[PDB]
C-alpha cells in the first residue's frame, strides 16, 4: 500500500488559528484569525504539495502556481472533511480553536459560502467517503485548476494528473469486482470534487474584494494570502485561470 502509505505520511497535522475565543465575534476578530489560519496553513500546504508522488516532476514555476491556484479549493475540501470527521459536519471547523456556528458564519459575511460548505462537509457522510479517498481526492484537487493557455510543462501535469485518477480508480475498485459498482461510485467522487470548485470561487471573489477594499489603510492582509490574491486569483477571475470540471457545469 505504499501509495496509501504516502498520502497518510505527509497529511499535515493539526493547525491552530490562534483565536482567543472569549474576544466577541465581530467581523475584525474573525477575520484576523481566519487570515492567519490561513498563512499558517499555506505553510504547510506548500510543504505537503512537495512531498506528494511526482509532484517534483512538474516545472519549478508550474509548482508553486498550481499549488497556489488550488489553495482555496485545498483549504475548502480539507476544511469540510475536519467539520465532518470532528463535529459530525454540525458546524465548521476551521481550527480546534475557530469552530464556526451560526452567529460566526453571519459575522464573517460569508454566510451563504459557509452553508455551502456546510453541505459539502455532509457530502462526506452521505456519500461515506473514506479516509483513503479523501486523501486521494484531496491530492487530485491540487491538480484540478491550470491556465487555459497552459503550464511551462503541460504534459508533465498531465501526466501527473492521470495516473492520480489512475490512483483513485483503484481505490474504487479495490474490494468492487463489478463494473457497474465501480462506475457508480467514480461518478459520485468527481461530482463531489466538481462541487468544490463553484465554492472556492465564490471564495476566491470575497477574498479579492476585501483585499481591495482592505488595502485602504489595513493591508494586514498576511504576505503569503496577499501575494496570491493580488497575483493569482484575478486570473482566475478575469477567466485566464480554469478549474477542470469531470462533469459539463
Ligand atoms: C471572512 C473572509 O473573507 O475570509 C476570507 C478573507 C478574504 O478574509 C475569504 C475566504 C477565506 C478563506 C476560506 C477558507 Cl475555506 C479558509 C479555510 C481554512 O481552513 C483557513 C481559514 C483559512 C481560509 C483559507 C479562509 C481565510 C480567510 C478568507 C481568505
Amino acid at each position: 500500500p505504499i501509495f496509501l502509505n504516502v498520502l497518510e505520511a505527509i497529511e499535515p497535522g493539526v493547525v491552530c488559528a490562534g483565536h482567543d475565543n472569549n474576544q466577541p465575534d465581530s467581523f475584525a476578530a474573525l477575520l484576523s484569525s481566519l487570515n492567519e489560519l490561513g498563512e499558517r496553513q499555506l505553510v504547510h500546504v506548500v510543504k505537503w504539495a512537495k512531498a506528494l508522488p511526482g509532484f517534483r516532476n512538474l516545472h519549478v514555476d508550474d509548482q508553486m502556481a498550481v499549488i497556489q491556484y488550488s489553495w482555496m479549493g485545498l483549504m475548502v475540501f480539507a476544511m469540510g472533511w475536519r467539520s465532518f470527521t470532528n463535529v459530525n459536519s454540525r458546524m465548521l471547523y476551521f481550527a480546534p480553536d475557530l469552530v464556526f456556528n451560526e452567529y460566526r458564519m453571519h459575522k464573517s459575511r460569508m454566510y451563504s459560502q459557509c452553508v455551502r460548505m456546510r453541505h459539502l462537509s455532509q457530502e462526506f457522510g452521505w456519500l461515506q467517503i473514506t479516509p483513503q479517498e479523501f486523501l486521494c481526492m484531496k491530492a487530485l484537487l491540487l491538480f484540478s485548476i491550470i491556465p487555459v493557455d497552459g503550464l511551462k510543462n503541460q504534459k508533465f501535469f498531465d501526466e501527473l494528473r492521470m495516473n492520480y485518477i489512475k490512483e483513485l480508480d483503484r481505490i474504487i475498485a479495490c474490494k468492487r469486482k463489478n463494473p457497474t459498482s465501480c462506475s457508480r461510485r467514480f461518478y459520485q467522487l468527481t461530482k463531489l470534487l466538481d462541487s468544490v470548485q463553484p465554492i472556492a470561487r465564490e471564495l476566491h471573489q470575497f477574498a479579492f474584494d476585501l483585499l481591495i477594499k482592505s488595502h485602504m489603510v489595513s493591508v494586514d492582509f498576511p504576505e503569503m494570502m496577499a501575494e496570491i490574491i493580488s497575483v493569482q486569483v484575478p486570473k482566475i477571475l478575469s477567466g485566464k485561470v480554469k478549474p477542470i470540471y469531470f462533469h459539463t457545469q
